[PDB]
């Protein structure tokens, strides 16, 4: 499914993103803008070693779910990539939650750094009455 803007930023703040472990809605909706452009089948898989990142926020194999072919990887949101592939994006904002419970918070992702950092992202939640 691709969302639309406004779709998208009223099931997060309904999802309890906002403010979550203190980052505000806009930037969840920054990240996964620029992730996967609000679609929930994105896969991306990185040559360079092995992984493959799914979903909305563009989460990774080798730490946070398991698709069974990542070398020495983890599944801290205990749950297969393939429940990061649906339409219904409750487990992947329950899985995105666990991400930034670790010490670099949103951070983890670099395209947070290069397109949302320090950036104005009111853009993002302008109108959508969040």
């Amino acid at each position: 499914k691709v969302f639309e803007r406004c779709e998208l930023a009223r099931t997060l703040k309904r999802l309890g993103m906002d403010g979550y472990r203190g980052i505000s809605l806009a930037n969840w909706m920054c990240l996964a803008k620029w992730e996967s452009g609000y679609n929930t089948r994105a896969t991306n898989y990185n040559a360079g070693d092995r992984s493959t990142d799914y979903g909305i926020f563009q989460i990774n194999s080798r730490y946070w779910c398991n698709d069974g072919k990542t070398p020495g990887a983890v599944n801290a949101c205990h749950l297969s990539c393939s429940a990061l592939l649906q339409d219904n994006i409750a487990d992947a904002a329950a899985c995105a939650k666990r991400v930034v419970r670790d010490p670099q918070g949103i951070r983890a992702w670099v395209a947070w750094r290069n397109r949302c950092q320090n950036r104005d992202v009111r853009q993002y939640v302008q109108g959508c009455g969040v």
